[PDB]
């Protein structure tokens, strides 16, 4: 047990998820990311198949864990007298989609697809697995620039899955639906797709369509860069006012923008510099 097992290395973030530091598992060099949750911050816990109490966000990592690498893997966590740590998998070398689109600006198409497509990947997996995430945004999503592997992060916001309405959230407001906004009640699928729309529009666009509650429940869409009619349709149908208007995962990868997607390897290489 304990941490004698990892060598910290430099903060890599800090903010409403915690602290989180780049590390090494002294046992194999392996790259990690250590993550430190103050008890204080967890409105949420459960308890595992094992079953004793830990915060939600530990339930949800362990519900999604796989080969399946586009979502972040849970290597161990340990429990302190103030605090959770949790040792996430590194990839290296790497770079939130936020931070890309802050050096490149708005993304080519091939790219944005190539990535979207992936996103799509790993929320499904992660419905399938029974977890909604529910923030689902830039800032959570990693780019393995060796592989052109996104991978999902952050379920400090997550809950389970369920069919019924959610009252409650604590993710990103500018992502979150309209619903959701006006009514504080949204359903997981629905309010998912919304804030892939979201997603999509800021790779195409360099940034967020909506910043304030009044644009989010208007739902009408600028697009301040070209982008082709298929690729605003996706996204103006992704962000139908309307829950029900919304297409399910299967209609968005169905879609005619959808077609033909870069590998990833294929990704890294036109793109990325491999
Ligand atoms: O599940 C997660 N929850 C978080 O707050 C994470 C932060 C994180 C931030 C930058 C880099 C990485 C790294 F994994 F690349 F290191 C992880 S990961």
């Amino acid at each position: 047990p304990l941490e004698s097992q990892y060598q910290v290395g430099p903060l890599l973030g800090s903010g409403g998820f915690g602290s989180v530091y780049s590390g090494i598992r002294v046992s194999d060099n392996l790259p990690v990311a250590i993550k430190h949750v103050e008890k204080d911050r967890i409105s949420d816990w459960g308890e595992l198949p094992n079953g004793t109490r830990v915060p939600m966000e530990v339930v949800l990592l362990k519900k999604v864990s796989s080969g399946f690498s586009g979502v972040i893997r849970l290597l161990d966590w340990f429990e302190r007298p103030d605090s959770f740590v949790l040792i996430l998998e590194r990839p290296e070398p790497v770079q939130d989609l936020f931070d890309f689109i802050t050096e490149r600006g708005a993304l080519q198409e091939e790219l944005a697809r190539s990535f979207f497509w992936q996103v799509l990947e790993a929320v499904r997996h992660c419905h399938n697995c029974g977890v909604l995430h529910r923030d689902i945004k830039d800032e959570n999503i990693l780019i393995d620039l060796n592989r052109g592997e996104l991978k999902l992060i952050d379920f400090g916001s997550g809950a389970l899955l369920k069919d019924t309405v959610y009252t409650d959230f604590d993710g990103t407001r500018v992502y979150s639906p309209p619903e959701w906004i006006r009514y504080h009640r949204y359903h997981g699928r629905s309010a998912a797709v919304w804030s892939l729309g979201i997603l999509l529009y800021d790779m195409v666009c360099g940034d967020i369509p909506f910043e304030h509650d009044e644009e989010i429940i208007r739902g009408q869409v600028f697009f301040r860069q070209r982008v082709s009619s298929e690729c605003q349709h996706l996204i103006r149908w992704c962000l139908a006012l309307r829950p029900s208007d919304r297409p399910t995962f299967e209609e968005i990868q169905n879609h005619p923008w959808m077609q033909d997607v870069l590998l990833p390897q294929e990704t890294a290489e036109i793109h990325l510099h491999s």
